[PDB]
């Protein structure tokens, strides 16, 4: 069932969302928003700056004050509001998926069946945690009653990437709100639109004003304002490792706000000679090519044992040669455009090093079409470890395939990167599955699969791929602040 | 390193232990204690009855009173006392292992290297939980502050089996004391001695009087007194499923005391054709023959895929034919006696059905020696499911080996019992390991091993093999009683 | 907002619910169901017996089989089904509240505003736990990978009381289903009707057939069948302590099925001289008189410090003299009838001992009306501890008020009962609040309030008031069965 | 019992500790270490630099490698090593307390009875967690088996302050080692000595080489090397908020290493008119004057309700006038010196603003003695909020006392700081205790006490007083790195 919108899409929500009302930018300036597939302007959106971030934080700060409706309402009712928001997003599933496909260059079937289903499901998961966040009672030494409160932190700045605008909006706001925080959200400059629609739905659902504020605009302007703000308690960011470093620096120099980062990767797969070959090819393929290669977990280094390497490469190239490039919205189309020019350029430049540095180009290797930021799906075999394409996150439809003979050595190669977001292990051997996945320095390790993400699981990076975890029981910790209360008593009893 | 006691062992502690002092039985009666390997009396021990159980409970009840030293001491200090007790048992390791070997018919190497090492390690594990037992603070609906206390339950009656007297004493008292309970312990009539020594060490370590009381004697007398007592809050029992039913009945009819039971099993292994054959033979063998077959987890039904069945049986019989029967204390001896006549008889009677009902007797099948309750190690192949030896817990050195062709069907056969304590799965296939172990109705499932027990793991039965779990984080729950405290407040804030 | 049903109520659902279809009793026999307020027959309902319990268990057993839709569906989808069921009950709130009021003699405002709101809220709470039930990974000694599964137990027999038919149905089925169990439910003989409606809604919501089965009928027939059944894994019961003992006995004698009991109480309040007097009077009053005194937590012994005792009694009597007895359905009416004749009789007989044994009767003390099981609200002062009304659970609108001078002594009196479900402490002193609530042998202790129950809190009894806890995080444990899986590995790494 | 060392103390350990051997600095340079009470050189210690930090990290990195003894040993054995280390520190309690008193200017009774008792107890607490750190098994959507490993992070850089050298060494190394990390420790330049002794005891206890490495030297040299190091996974620091900001900046700019900070405070107490006056005076006094005022939790703003303010100040001044200044080692002496000149100067300069800005000087207000960094205990009343002494952390023996009439307003004043480490609330009113402690933006809130710290409790700051928590169950999270493993399976069952 892939249903579509009967009527053409209208853009309605284009303004800054503060205290559940729509504001013009303080400057009165606006910025254009484009369709990556056509390069055509879709609309203009109010451009947020430091000055508008300041109005947004004051609102969030006020909504967080002791005695406010958001602080005093039952935790179960915070949960209710989140499940209501999920019902509303479900109601507008067609609209939101179309806007996502059109604004983000995302295949409509994926937008409809995966992104929107993931938004709704993650929101419902998070709603369920709200009244299940608990502290402890603790048998402290001495005559004292000690307990802990796992309080909300406060005003959380949240910077959302362009690759999954809806899903990452919900990954951020779901846990933050479930825990009782207020938020100031900065959607990606490329993709502000679906966040602004969701904001209209946060108002409709009845969240108190100031609990969620959305400020579109640029990273170097509105993003830096958030990251350096003296009354924002925490920043959450997903994006490049480079910008990740700036945020952590800015937090340190400003007010020591808490920081969680989900950054890039150069995620490896190790395919043992005993693996289900077809299964490893299929998962490794979709693992690196999903959403035009624009996933932080891109399986961008595939290590295959020598005796099956040739056969793996062949089957891989075959699968890569089956795509149909075009408008995300057209049925049958199986690959959309890259998000924008900056990205488009870096990917072509990286594809060019592949050749110069002397990888074996099996298919693809250039642009496609007359308009839109389309890159041909590309496969390099015989890649080696000092090559740019083997070290640098491409964030493009470009697969690297290498050979290995020694398991000891391939694990060292797999781990020999500053990244560490994810990895895959393909084998039928129980002992190898357990021991290899233990030895990989990666936040998520898939065995005989790839790219399996769900709300029930914590997700995040080792090393420079990130700090902290999102989702699962564990992810919920990073939106709480623990307070210990210790009360003098005449005499304790166990 | 198997060191031994330089001097002959002296029996010192033979009396009822209450309030850290030694008491004669109220009747003044005594009962004999024997060496299973010689049938010779070792000593006389004071015989505990209802009347002595009553003195023991009053002491435990008094030691549990609000404001007592055990109730008011720091949880960390309960932990200290437990780690001290472990240091003391370590000091007397040679003595205790010898007494265990001599009184329980247990091989000295196993007693020294396994039982005593397990006592010490489990005690130290439990000591570490004492100040880490925590309640919660809870975001209740309405204007209320709600917290929970995970209190000790109170006076816990604990009936210890004869097969692992020291280890099961520590399994019971470690968690109970760690949580702040007081205990009345009833060691097995066959094996009171090592418990009485440990009691001398509980006094030495400085536990407050009445926190641990030990009352030797019989099950139908002192056991029934415990199980029916109106001021005992909980009963823990390990033993036969038959007696297990009586305890639960008696608890219901008396004061609805809490009940945890660890009972027998008829635990199955499923060996797939792809398994490491030598490894499965070795683990399945030791799995059923450990401590003269006298383990509740005895791997007493081994299902082997047809194409490796003949080879499995052969290798099995070979291993079973390597034992040396004799005095547990003599070095080189690899199989001791059964614990007593009642047991000895049931095992021979079950071995006799094996033959009549028409299993293939591969080796063993009768008694051994002139004195001592020695049974030849016995192996039956071609066993089928309606046979007594395939349905009834033997608790003797008797292995059953069956064949299967269908995985669906063998799992149904594996699950077709009222027992469910443990199982083993031998295979190299990842999917099968996970899916079979999920489908088995067994409390502990070993994959490519058997009989792996540690303090960090919860342990207990599905179905009529028991109620509740011992050890691990989870086992600690069954020695707490949760109290919710809900306080009216003017206004709550998250 | 107390809205009502525009149209008269029609009874539709009156049959045994198995595999999502309606069955006649195997006997073909039926039993009458009455209105306690009129003594008039409301309808006939199919009478369930052992034979119909057997059909119900086979269905539940089949729905629990490995590979079934209930076993294999995502945990998140079990949660979805539960939130859907809550939406449906919300839709039929008017209908269900009317049926509850009419069948159970329950005040309609309470039924509508409290019982139904509690059903919906508890169901939504439970839905949220479904995909948050987690086992552990454990750092076992040796070279092993060990994890635990917190599996559903299996087929759970659930016996629901008549005092809160809807709320207790949801307390039982919510957690059981959330955890993945299947259930066979036995609603109270007096109050089968609202359960049968909910069953129609379980079918509508799309639970797989056999996941919930409802079998109305009698306790000594269908109840005993459940409690003694050889293929029911667990029994949950709420009711009298007397019947509680029978169930635990029957479980022991049959198949050692797991047992949780929530039984009566004789719950005490301790009111210190420093307490907010009006607040303690109001909470203690509603604490004992709620739902015609028919709560297990009835605050049926109120201990008041001497210097405020006279003033407490006066204010109490005044509040008790304000009721309006009548049909639960009529607006303005503030006290309905007792549930039936058996109950009615025991309450009058207990009121009669109050007089003979020589308490001071302040108001009430006899029946009311010409039809219906109405008892005048009754207040006894100068009650002492050996009086029947001070020892026996009345389960009627009868308040006992006593005096105390010594805090040490009143706590001993408060604790001097075989019951221990709940207690109240009224004081402004921080130290006293904490120390008294610690010293009370009661499962829930309210401070400066009473009768505050919410889904987020575990609830259950100390002593003969019950075994186990319901609701909260902790209550969810008693619907899981823990399985430890231990896998041999070549080498572990931390 | 305050026992002392019979023999004079000898300094033995003065070198850099790497791979359980003693190294000279790579430069060959050394730095002097002083006695704050005499200003006399105690000894010379090897001066660590970037170059020696590099040798220390390579050792820690090697000791962390997959397959090493520290990675492969049982978690229970990591615990054993920690309990052994605690036994050793207990053995050398006299020695270590003397060295602490002499090197750190710390009163010997406090060093012996508090610091050393806290070291031993915290170590034993941490040992107990080692084999109780557990991941989860998770009911992920789809046909997958998902589990998590809570792995050690890796090489942890740990910078220890001078105010509690032993206690903070154990706060850092206890949890880090318990979790399986390796460490590179940088003791304070002022106080390297007791860490070097503990290192000799880490070698004696048998930790594997490279698991703990200690590198003395300066903050701007060895500290910055740690904070900017490209192969250190995490930095933990306790100290000034100013240096705290530099570390977080340096971590961001280098390798995005994880950061936990425990920084200063300007911690407030709120004393209600209903409080136990003597109790609040005593706790607030010791709260600000403990260890010459050199605690991060110094109760450095005491807000007292107007009607008891005069009486509070009087009683306070009286208590402050009872000290005896002198050598920490001399019995009877009740106040030692400040740690050094830099500190001494800042404190006198802050005392000088107190006067100029116009607080009421009640006692003290200048230096003391001819040698040693002694400051007279100082009390300022009538302090207001814009005063330096009311905004700036003094870290000296200087108490500020203010008045308030409005509870709303005093809470705003209490919260009106960038700090937020701790607070105190003194009252007898239950509701106020709960509501005020909820409203305070402080990591630890004491009610009717102050400065109550124990291993069982998490401890750390809100706002610029720190990021993260140390100790308790919760603190253990910040020394783990969570890895999710998701395995494809044919079919899952709940
Ligand atoms: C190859 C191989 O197979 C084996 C099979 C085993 O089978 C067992 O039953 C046991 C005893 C387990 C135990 O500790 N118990 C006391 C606690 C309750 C259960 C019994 C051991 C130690 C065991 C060891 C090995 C080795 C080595
Ligand atoms: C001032 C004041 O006193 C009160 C006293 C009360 O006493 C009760 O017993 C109850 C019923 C609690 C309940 O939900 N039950 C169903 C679940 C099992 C236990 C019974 C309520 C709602 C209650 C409310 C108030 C208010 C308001
Ligand atoms: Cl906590
Ligand atoms: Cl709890
Ligand atoms: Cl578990
Ligand atoms: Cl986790
Ligand atoms: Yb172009
Ligand atoms: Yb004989
Ligand atoms: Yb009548
Ligand atoms: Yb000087």
């Amino acid at each position: 069932d892939l249903p579509v919108l009967l009527t053409d899409l209208k853009i309605q929500y284009t303004k800054i969302f503060i205290n559940n009302e729509w504001h013009d930018s303080v400057s009165g300036k606006k910025f254009p928003v484009f369709n990556p597939a056509t390069e055509e302007e879709l609309c203009q959106v109010e451009e947020g700056d430091k000055e508008d971030v300041d109005k947004a934080v004051k609102a969030a700060r006020q909504a967080f004050q002791i005695g406010s409706p958001w602080r005093t309402m039952d935790a179960s009712e915070r949960g209710r509001l989140l499940y209501k928001l999920a019902d509303l997003i479900e109601r507008d599933r067609l609209l939101l998926a179309t806007m996502e496909s059109m604004n983000g260059g995302k295949l409509y079937s994926n937008a409809y069946l995966n992104d929107l289903a993931g938004c709704i499901k993650t929101l419902r998961y998070c709603a369920g945690w709200a009244d299940k966040i608990q502290g402890r009672t603790i048998p402290i030494d001495g005559n004292f009653f000690t307990y802990t409160r796992h309080e909300p932190i406060g005003v959380c700045g949240q910077i959302i990437p362009w690759n999954f605008p809806l899903v990452m909006l919900i990954w951020k706001i779901g846990p933050a709100l479930s825990c009782g925080n207020t938020v100031v959200v900065k959607p990606a400059e490329q993709t502000p639109l679906t966040a602004l629609h969701v904001a209209s739905l946060i108002k409709e659902a009845g969240f108190p004003p100031g609990v969620v504020n959305i400020v579109p605009g640029y990273g170097p302007t509105a993003g830096a304002a958030i990251s350096s703000h003296m009354d924002i308690d925490k920043v959450a960011f997903t994006g490049s490792t480079e910008v990740g470093k700036l945020i952590k620096e800015a937090a340190g120099k400003s007010n020591l706000k808490r920081v969680t980062l989900e950054l890039g990767g150069k995620s490896p797969c190790i395919v043992l000679a005993d693996a289900d070959l077809d299964n490893a090819v299929e998962f490794a393929h979709h693992g690196v090519f999903y959403h035009q290669g624009q996933c932080c977990i891109a399986a961008s280094r595939i290590f295959v044992e020598e005796s099956i390497y040739d056969e793996f490469v062949r089957r891989s190239v075959e699968r890569a040669k089956k795509y149909i490039l075009g408008n995300p919205l057209t049925p049958g189309v199986t690959q959309g455009p890259q998000i924008d020019k900056e990205q488009y350029d870096k990917i072509l430049d990286l594809i060019e090093s592949g050749k110069k540095e002397g990888a074996k180009l099996e298919c693809g290797g250039g642009p496609w079409g007359n308009k839109g930021y389309f890159v041909q799906p590309t496969v390099f075999s015989n890649v080696t470890d000092e090559m740019r394409i083997a070290k640098e996150e491409i964030f493009g439809p470009v697969q690297q395939i290498m050979k290995f003979k020694s398991l000891d050595d391939v694990i060292k190669r797999a781990n020999n990167t500053f990244y560490g977001l994810s990895a895959g292990v393909f084998t039928k051997d129980i002992d190898k599955a357990i021991t290899i996945s233990s030895a990989l320095q990666a936040g998520t390790v898939w065995v005989n699969c790839y790219g399996v993400v769900s709300a029930q699981c914590p997700f995040g990076g080792f090393k420079m791929s990130g700090n902290g975890r999102e989702l699962g029981e564990y992810g919920f910790h990073e939106y709480t602040e623990v307070k210990t209360v210790t009360v003098k008593i005449s005499q304790k009893n166990s």
